[PDB]
């Protein structure tokens, strides 16, 4: 129907919307801290403390498959990627003081990221 592919079209751009706000994102991690997933080989007991893993490259396999609907399920994902890193790391430690500079510069980023998704209208 003309109806799906008007849908379609929107979740197209969407994506594209996305992909400059990830791009952005991951700006903030000049040290690539958060860009794979963490290695099980190397953290064998990770899966024990973090129930949902997630990174940068797992975000961007799921962007590229259109597979965020909207903007509110993209941040939920880069917010795990936050969330996690501050649970399993110490305070003092480089990669939960990352994870608080990625948050924090982040915010900008996501504040127009929501203007432009709800003025434009792609959700």
């Amino acid at each position: 129907s003309m109806e799906q592919v008007a849908m379609e079209l929107r979740l197209t751009e969407l994506t594209r919307l996305l992909r400059s706000v990830l791009d952005q994102l991951q700006d903030k991690d000049p040290a690539r801290i958060f860009a794979q997933p963490v290695s099980l080989k190397e953290v064998p007991d990770y899966l024990d403390h973090i129930k949902h893993p997630m990174d940068f490259a797992t975000m961007r396999k799921r962007l590229e498959a259109q597979g965020y609907k909207n903007l509110h399920e993209f941040e939920e994902d880069f917010d795990l990627i936050i969330d996690n890193c501050m649970k399993y790391n110490a305070r003092d430690t480089v990669f939960y003081r990352a994870a608080v500079r990625l948050r924090d510069q982040g915010g900008v980023v996501l504040r127009q990221a929501r203007r432009e998704v709800d003025s434009i209208g792609l959700e």
